[PDB]
């Protein structure tokens, strides 16, 4: 799948996007890859933040669905007009499909000032599509209309001390993007890419919580979120343990809450005082799990645009949640992640591009024996 390697671009903290074309003749747009939503939604009006936008009046293949949609989020929102058009991915499979497109005509706190993307490719399932599950997501249309296999994989390559990159392999797996073996965890339910965490360790020390807390009220894999978000109670325990592990240096309380940065002299970040973080995931077999481990290089994120400082500044990118665990870019930048929809499972392997040092690397290890893993899932 050499044609698709390195087909993702982005800037630190602004997301990973793929080039797409919409309409006839084709209009090229940069589109954020989002496993945490299920709409294909593109700027269609001259918002000043946008490099370009979808001009339906130029497309002979545009079809109006004569239906609008209003999509509010916890902060910000977008509103759009639904239709269909022909869509292709230049550095993807050599096909064209007719897909739903939400033409965004009003938004707030949605587009990012300074970013180079103009829309979002929601790769999750129809149950969470807006306005309802009758709006077929893009990937469903792709698979239905072509012979592309029903899976995709993501290698998100992060940065350290602004340009990120990676690969979205559509319809398969490229073995050059990972080392070791893939380990799979079941997709618990096809809405978000929902998974079940069965154990959490900080530098190998179990947090010893009731594992339902780790998945209250869900745990998901989301390329459209930067942080590792943890349920409030889990975040409290995790930070207590990370604070203790890292206690040879003291930091203001506000740093751990994401309320302020911490800066060090260039090149002197003390990586070794910060612990590794391990999530054990439900395995494929009864009573079997595996673990994924990330480094501070993943969860301490460089902040480049700090005019008021001259040093190397970082943001703590593990944060508390009210929506469950969110394995965002902090997790995904450590791994090659296989969204094996056909077999309702997600594979993890150590990413051949993840950021590490000479002493520690990200890891995917198993098998481990874990009992009562079904009890870890939350039910209303
Ligand atoms: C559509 C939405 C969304 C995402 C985004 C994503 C980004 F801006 C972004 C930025 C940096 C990085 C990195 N590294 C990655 N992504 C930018 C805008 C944006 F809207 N998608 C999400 N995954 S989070 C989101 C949300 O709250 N939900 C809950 C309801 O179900 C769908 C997702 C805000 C939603």
């Amino acid at each position: 799948f050499v044609e698709m390697v390195d087909n993702l671009r982005g800037k630190s903290g602004q997301g990973y996007y793929v080039e797409m074309t919409v309409g006839s003749p084709p209009q090229t747009l940069n589109i954020l890859v989002d496993t945490g939503s299920s709409n294909f939604a593109v700027g269609a009006a001259p918002h000043p933040f946008l490099h370009r936008y979808y001009q339906r009046q130029l497309s002979s293949t545009y079809r109006d669905l004569r239906k609008g949609v209003y999509v509010p989020y916890t902060q910000g929102k977008w509103e759009g007009e639904l239709g269909t058009d022909l869509v292709s991915i230049p550095h993807g499979p050599n096909v064209t499909v007719r897909a739903n497109i939400a033409a965004i005509t009003e938004s707030d706190k949605f587009f990012i000032n300074g970013s180079n993307w103009e829309g979002i490719l929601g790769l999750a399932y129809a149950e969470i599509a807006r306005p309802d599950d009758s709006l077929e997501p893009f990937f469903d249309s792709l698979v239905k209309q072509t012979h592309v296999p029903n899976l995709f994989s993501l290698q998100l390559c992060g940065a350290g001390f602004a340009s990120v990159g990676g690969s979205m392999i559509i319809g398969g797996i490229d073995h050059s993007l990972y080392t070791g073996s893939l380990w799979y965890t079941p997709i618990r339910r096809e809405w978000y890419y929902e998974v079940i965490i069965v154990r959490v360790e900080i530098n190998g020390q179990d947090l010893k919580m009731d594992c339902k807390e780790y998945n209250y009220d869900k745990s998901i894999v989301d390329s459209g979120t930067t942080n590792l978000r943890l349920p409030k109670k889990v975040f409290e325990a995790a930070v207590k343990s990370i604070k203790a592990a890292s206690s040879t240096e003291k930091f203001p309380d506000g740093f751990w809450l994401g309320e302020q940065l911490v800066c060090w002299q260039a090149g002197t970040t003390p990586w070794n005082i910060f612990p590794v973080i391990s999530l054990y995931l439900m395995g494929e077999v009864t009573n079997q799990s595996f673990r994924i481990t990330i480094l501070p290089q993943q969860y301490l994120r460089p902040v480049e645009d700090v005019a008021t400082s001259q040093d190397d500044c970082y943001k703590f990118a593990i944060s508390q949640s009210s929506t469950g665990t969110v394995m965002g870019a902090v997790i995904m930048e450590g791994f090659y992640v296989v969204f094996d929809r056909a077999r309702k499972r997600i594979g993890f392997a150590v990413s051949a591009c993840h950021v590490h040092d000479e002493f520690r690397t990200a890891a995917v290890e198993g098998p481990f024996v874990t009992l009562d893993m079904e009890d870890c899932g939350y039910n209303i």
